[PDB]
């Protein structure tokens, strides 16, 4: 059975209990913490690509009012985010299972851009999600996994200084 787990869930949970924030910039900003995933139960000889996308967790714009994040009253449909391909892709099951799969090079932007960078909606809340795609084989297969512990609001600057302090303490 294919098992997907979050590495350093302890740390992620401390961010989550404060309401996590990730910076987005025109050129794109790397994530901290980095999403790192433990995977077991792949066919070590089979070929797979690791994909990352961001689900809009709700349909609302958020705003930091009197030191607390509060959702707007005017929800709108959220266009799904683009997919980031893990740069080790495609790769053997053995490669993916030998160490945590680390998305250290994904960049989050607020502007439609050349390539690599993933555009997100400013002040919307996101739940990171991966897709494990079996490739090259005759029978294509996809397993998806969400990481609620890794939820965050996309911001152009940090609102809650508790988040800023944790980002610095652990980086
Ligand atoms: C996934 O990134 C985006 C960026 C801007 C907008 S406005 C809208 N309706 N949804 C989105 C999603």
């Amino acid at each position: 059975e294919l098992r997907v787990g979050l590495e350093e869930s302890e740390l992620w949970l401390r961010f989550k209990e404060l309401t996590n924030e990730m910076i987005v910039t025109k050129n794109g900003r790397r994530m901290f913490p980095v999403l790192k995933v433990n995977v077991s139960g792949l066919d070590p000889n089979a070929m797979y690509s690791f994909l990352l996308d961001f689900v809009a967790a709700d349909n609302h714009r958020w705003k930091y009012v009197n030191g607390e994040w509060v959702p707007g009253g005017k929800p709108e449909p959220q266009a799904p985010s683009c997919v980031y391909i893990h740069p080790d892709s495609p790769n053997f099951g053995a490669h993916w299972m030998k160490a945590p799969v680390s998305f250290s090079k994904v960049k989050l932007t607020n502007k439609l851009n050349g390539g690599g960078q993933i555009m997100l909606n400013s002040l919307h809340k996101y739940e990171p999600r991966i897709h494990i795609v079996r490739v090259g084989g005759p029978q294509r297969m996809i397993t998806s996994h969400c990481f609620p512990e890794t939820q965050f609001i996309a911001v152009t600057a940090y609102q809650n200084e508790e988040i800023t302090a944790l980002k610095i303490k652990y980086n």
